């Protein structure tokens, strides 16, 4: 019973999976997904700062001040780097301060160094000042409660820097939601171990468990399952007990009656090329996929149904890359097919058959979806490419 794809969208976003929040200190938040918005909780700079070495001055007291006639100022003491200014400036004085040092009470503007002529522990003024020369004010870098990260928003260095700079020392994160991954069939074998003609090492496994780590999950590699009922039924049972979703590949109806029997099959088939066998469920009220084991088909299929799951579950809910390019080739295709492609610059290259599995999996930089109707690509003409993530 195949439905269309947007069928198959449909009841994924039915889905939701809550991973929890959890805080974690700042120097710990590198790679997390922060799970709320985050405000600036101190104006930044936190006071007002001299951007120059120079006098910290009553702006008003050089009003008057001339070349013909300069005013004059009696420097009753200064301020530092750290310091925070206990005394404060009457009519008629000053005080030596230092670039990013406070103003010390009544300032209101900072002469440079070199603007004014030092006698008797005393300086004349030439020009006069206005309030906020020399300054950088409280807040004007950042003010308090400004948008500092978004709900959904990575902790690249930039933000965990961003939110020490303004005292956060503990950041709420989206736990890592947890993805049970099975490989299915009876030629796989965990690498490692020693072959025997007709096996192969398992390559979904990994890419999926690695893929799910790097957007954000943690991927739980559960292992080989054989392609029979007893064994499939046995590590799904014990995937669904470890994971807040399941996936499994090794398609290209065990599974489904599998799935079926444990829990409820909602899709079972999808009119798209590949993925056709494609497998929707919920046990124990827990989102299980059957993916195609034809490595660039799980990866297709994996983006276009466990992806979109994912990312809303960390707030990132349509974070999907995409990219216009010109075919290097022309394509003949018929049914809803996702062609996978190499982007060779701004050209996106075919993959082929022949080309082997592996070397298609490694070749493939995203893929290039094709209308049901059908048709041919011809050479150029661009099409959207939707990038398998990155890295």
């Amino acid at each position: 019973k195949v439905v269309p794809l947007e069928k198959a969208l449909e009841v994924v976003q039915s889905f939701k999976i809550s991973p929890g929040i959890e805080e974690v200190p700042i120097e710990k938040g590198l790679g997390r997904i922060a799970a709320e918005d985050i405000y600036s909780p101190i104006d930044v700079p936190p006071f007002d700062r001299a951007t120059v070495d120079g006098y910290a001055v009553r702006a008003e007291d050089t009003f008057m001040a001339s070349e013909a006639s300069p005013v004059r100022l009696k420097v009753i003491g200064s301020v530092h780097a750290g310091e925070e200014p206990k005394f404060k400036l009457g009519k008629g004085e000053a005080a030596y301060i230092s670039t990013g040092a406070m103003l010390p009470g009544n300032a209101d503007a900072v002469i440079q160094f070199e603007d004014v002529e030092r006698v008797n522990g005393e300086i004349l003024i030439y020009k006069p000042a206005y309030p906020g020369l020399g300054v950088m004010k409280k807040g004007i870098d950042i003010e308090k409660g400004r948008l500092l990260v978004k709900k959904g928003e990575r902790l690249g260095f930039k933000q965990t820097a961003l939110l020490s700079a303004v005292g956060i020392n503990k950041v709420k994160v989206f736990r890592k939601p947890k993805v049970a991954v099975i490989s299915t069939g009876n030629e796989i074998v965990p690498p490692g171990n020693e072959l025997k003609p007709g096996q192969i090492y398992d390559i979904n496994g990994r890419a999926l468990c690695d893929a799910i780590n790097e957007l954000g999950g943690e991927g739980i590699f559960m292992g080989v399952a054989r392609d029979d009922k007893e064994s499939l039924k046995a590590l799904i049972e014990k995937a669904v007990n470890v994971g807040d979703v399941v996936v499994i590949s090794g398609g290209a109806d065990l599974t489904a009656s599998v799935i079926e029997e444990l829990g409820e099959v909602k899709v079972h088939g999808i009119a798209i090329q590949p993925g056709k066998p494609t497998i929707i469920g919920v046990i124990k009220g827990k989102p299980v996929f059957g993916l195609p084991g034809y490595p660039t088909s799980c990866l297709t299929n994996f983006t276009l149904l466990v992806v979109p799951l994912l990312l809303r579950a960390l707030g990132r809910e349509g974070k999907i890359g995409k990219k216009v390019a010109r075919l290097k080739h022309k394509v003949f295709s018929v049914r809803r097919q996702f062609l996978p492609v190499k982007l060779e610059g701004d050209l996106a290259v075919p993959i082929l058959k022949g080309s082997g599995a592996v070397t298609s999996f490694i070749d493939a930089d995203g893929f290039v979806e094709i209308p049901e109707t059908v048709e041919s690509l011809d050479e150029g003409e661009e099409v959207e490419v939707t990038l398998f993530k990155g890295w």
